């Protein structure tokens, strides 16, 4: 290690405790570009900080462009255009460390699907946006990045690994509302969690909270998809 | 025939296998009148037994009542025959109370399986409120509520917030609140709490549980979006 | 032209509101001040939230890194001062740029006295942001500066707005924090927060529709200060009363 | 003497002016005791009484009770005492419980009436509760709850939820499940369903009813803030 990269990765640490996630992007940014591997705990660290940056670009751009979808002034076109700007230069930066950085074809494999799974997160956030001539590009990377990620993670994890459930839940993510696949992405959710339930007497006790959260969120989507809310309530099974 | 209790309890699991529940009902039943207690894995024969036979009528009395609810705008066929299997629901929910009153429910054996048994309690007595129209009505929705709140009283003080029966009892007793008591917010609220509970105490839960409690953590969340009205909420992705 | 622009920057930080972006909502604000007119009431209200926003997660982070390097000195390690240090310059240049403002176009050009106590106790706000992280020799200095402006603030509120005003209620509630925190007047603050909320609860017949949410929301942090100031939350729990 | 059932109620009115408690409660158990219904004043006027009546003994139980507690054989003379404050408190507690189901709540017409009683059956079981100890308790703490769900029924079919007695009803309950049933979580869940219910319907009050409501919403916040810790937290600034 260079000692600048241990500066920058405790400084991070102290940017998501003050919740100052742009900082902490910066701080990681600097961290991966003064070494090699990080660490999972250092990959964590990276994905938090971008998640949060994006996540409030993201949540900001619907807004507006759902209120520029309902008047239809020229300020809430403008201001989208500026929001949507600035989310495809923090998804530009994010995919730039991947591939001139993180990503190695030869490296370790569990570190590639964590990696993977992020080019196709961030390629998935410009496709949310894309209305261009790019958009059919920009899909397609996302979908590549996703499915070198799945063909991984089937050989290298087993079904309740976190990264491997959170893979497919974003995958299936991609298939509903990307791809225009509702039924690809019912049946990767449905395999995926089905897969994972049968595996739970192998689940280590780290695990299992990060997986039983993400099988919940896939239980969420298959219910919001199929339409299965407003079917007969559960009691106990026993 | 080989009709003593180690006999009935493996008839009980032979029946099982068999898919003959109302026989399991009836190998369980008997070996429950040995007038002796019942292991963990017998108590969840019981249980199985009777959740199968109650279901299937429960089940019955549900399309006929929405037969017999439609068909006023009718023979008397519907009433009759909707009345027919309500009277047989009864007299298993009757069967079930009966052998838990006189035999089973005991102040004291071990919380586990003191808890288990009023939670099975509330249950057979909400089954029979779920088809209660008269002025009995009342009685059973309180002996219902009786029963689970003696059981939340000892599993709050006995059992981890994950333990399966802990939590199967608080996802009855919410669905009681629901659609028995008409008290919705207090569902709502006990379903939270109780998924809220048992998620921060994941770390102290083991290999046998894990599916148990993971899974009716599912069924918690799965009618707090029911009844919130959530379904409709933004699609997740992973949170990573 | 410039009333064109006025309006598409208003407009901006209404969008830069509904959207959760207040670092844009505030430079749509300061944009839309620098045009030289007044503000109007709800104009005033979007430059207070866009700031205070803006500097709310400033100070909330200087919180957690001062706590952080406190907790150090009693084996560290530069990076936590360093870090604590860069926050709390950047939220001195936002304290800097409102307290300009406010300054060279908003006090200056104040007509009637509700604007006039907004912007003093604005003014008053920020100069308490900045001395909840001075340290120097300038600390007295920043300390009076605050208690000047809410001390003028305080005047012409109780000569012009009612006990009940939203504005006379949020400046007396900043004051007592200002008594307690900054200028350790512990007994001025229980006092002026007391004296705040039973002169409010005597006028509330005299309430507007419009303003009862605003004024009975600050009522209630005066008694949730009091309750922590006093130690009252410790009491008996209440049952009711028939 | 004047004692005719409007006389009654008259001087329990002079008695409340006065702080004369013990006299307002034989006052408006002397008017109950006329037959007829109370009317809302009424019904006031009793709870108020006896709540007055009861409240001082269960304060001075408490002392007692805190001082042989702290004694740690000692003097005889604690135990004696805080057994004669104990059982006149008890006495009074089946004074107003045998009104209640001799006189009031078998003879009530509407909901209002109904569940003011039932709520008041739950109370003086409550405070019966707060001195017993064993199994004792057990038998109590169910007599209780019984009347406070079965008051809670009536109130959420009949009543609006700003209602001062449905508010009152909730508030006494949530104490009931924090202190006596030691279920402090359904007791924060209740008080806060209690008090947001209550506020998202608050304009329909006039100034009379908006004060009668809004103070037992206060009491609401109040045990909130004690139950959850939120009076530690961080002092508020406007926003």
């Amino acid at each position: 290690p260079h000692m600048e990269r241990a500066s920058l990765i405790q400084k991070a640490k102290l940017a998501e405790q003050a919740e100052r996630y742009e900082d902490m992007a910066a701080f990681m940014k600097g961290a991966v570009e003064k070494g090699e591997e990080l660490s999972c705990e250092e990959r964590n660290l990276l994905s938090v900080a971008y998640k949060n940056v994006v996540g409030g670009q993201r949540a900001a751009w619907r807004v507006l462009s759902s209120i520029e979808q309902k008047s239809n002034g020229p300020e809430v076109r403008e201001y989208r255009e500026k929001v949507e700007t600035e989310l495809q230069g923090v998804c530009d930066t994010v995919l730039g460390l991947l591939d001139s950085h993180l990503i190695k074809e030869a490296g370790d494999a569990e570190s590639r699907v964590f990696y993977l799974k992020m080019k196709g997160d961030y390629y998935r956030y410009l496709a949310e946006v894309a209305t261009g001539d790019d958009k059919k590009r920009i899909i397609d990377s996302a979908r590549s990045a996703y499915q070198e990620a799945m063909d991984i993670s089937k050989k290298e994890m087993p079904p309740t690994n976190p990264i491997r459930l959170g893979l497919a839940l974003n995958f299936s993510v991609f298939h509903y509302e990307i791809a225009n696949s509702p039924e690809e992405a019912i049946s990767l959710a449905k395999t995926t969690f089905d897969e994972a339930m049968a595996d739970l007497h192998t689940l280590s006790e780290d695990s299992y909270k990060d997986s039983t959260l993400i099988m919940q969120l896939l239980r969420d989507n298959l219910t919001l998809w199929t339409g299965s809310g407003s079917l007969r309530r559960a009691s106990a099974p026993l």
